[PDB]
């Protein structure tokens, strides 16, 4: 937790070079991907090794939303697309089972957090699609609040994304960054405002999206979006993540070093450099030695094994119900 930088590792086991870089104080987390996941035991061993190499507390995170975005599937309960809960007759009840189950099984495998939930509105943006909980404000709020309650219940920190709303985004040749040219995105942002005000988000990830009515920069590299709006207008007090600086970020600024500088000056607390070990190293060398003490809030609050978890009727039911829900609409 201590440092701002999130990076990844190459495979199923920690390398000797991994063990060295994990000790760099500017590192605060490892983001895991599908290529880091083979099986439950291998995952447990990998995370144990990460925490031992780091020595100090360190965050381990994953994109585990359900549906199209679930890095760990084999040997885990399948989680439905976030869209599916609101299609069921008891959606709010099931959304909480989905969030609880997703979070519980990650904690059982020594993972601190999932970069979830998606608070975007609508299904028309290809990148989002059925990752959204609904296509109007109330449906999104109702079902995302349930999912959040489930995460909270097991001690997992929560991350709203992709602020200030990725639901209506276009990524064609009209501009060089995905964009949303609407004169107002008030409804999209109202979802974020509501969850911020309810105090249910520990963290926030911004969208790599330009909203030209508002500001020239992608929100993820925008002083307006991340300070003026997110902090001053909206009163968000949690952790702000960057986007993946390796393929997103303020691309016009230059390389990883320039993108990292812009993310931090814009108001990100923590920065992500994925898929590019040599870029992570470059950024570590460029930056001051940095600390993010408030990121300790993101470390998981509970500890238990998968065996212990499965003894809960709550697990027995949630797991079965998620499989039913998937089968109901797939
Ligand atoms: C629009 C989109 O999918 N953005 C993703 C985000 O959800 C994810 O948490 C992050 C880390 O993998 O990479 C991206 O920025």
């Amino acid at each position: 937790s201590l440092g701002p930088l999130w990076l990844d590792v190459a495979g199923y086991e920690l390398s000797a070079e991994d063990r060295e870089i994990l000790q760099h104080p500017t590192v605060g987390g490892v983001i895991l991907f599908g290529r880091n996941y083979h099986d439950n035991q291998q995952l447990l061993a990998l995370n144990k090794a990460i925490r031992q190499a780091a020595k100090r507390p360190i965050l381990i995170g994953v994109d585990q939303e359900g549906g199209r975005v679930q890095r760990f599937r084999e040997g885990f309960s399948r989680i439905p697309p976030a869209q599916y809960y609101a299609r069921a007759e008891n959606g709010v009840e099931l959304a909480e089972q989905g969030g609880w189950l997703m979070a519980a099984e990650l904690i059982a495998h020594d993972v601190d957090l999932s970069f979830a939930p998606v608070l975007d509105m609508g299904f028309a943006c290809k990148a989002i699609g059925n990752r959204a909980f609904g296509e109007d404000v109330q449906t999104v709020l109702k079902h995302s609040s349930a999912f959040l309650r489930g995460m909270k219940a097991v001690g997992m920190a929560t991350t709203g994304k992709h602020f200030p709303g990725h639901g209506a985004v276009i990524a064609d040749s009209h501009l060089e960054t995905p964009y949303d040219e609407r004169e107002t995105i008030a409804q999209d942002m109202a979802i974020f405002r509501a969850q911020i005000e309810a105090g249910v988000l520990d963290a926030m990830m911004p969208a790599h999206v330009v909203y030209p009515h508002y500001d020239a920069q992608p929100a993820s590299g925008s002083s307006y979006w991340l300070k003026q709006v997110l902090r001053e207008e909206l009163g968000f007090k949690g952790i702000v993540f960057s986007d993946d600086l390796s393929m997103e970020g303020a691309a016009v600024m230059g390389g990883p070093v320039e993108r990292s500088h812009q993310a931090l000056v814009a108001g990100c607390d923590m920065i992500l450099i994925c898929n590019k070990r040599e870029a992570a190293v470059e950024v570590l060398d460029n930056l001051p030695i940095m600390e993010v003490p408030q990121a300790e809030a993101l470390l998981k609050k509970q500890q238990f094994s998968y065996s212990e978890l499965k003894r809960l009727e709550r697990w027995q039911q949630a797991s079965a119900n998620m499989q039913r829900l998937i089968e109901q609409f797939s």
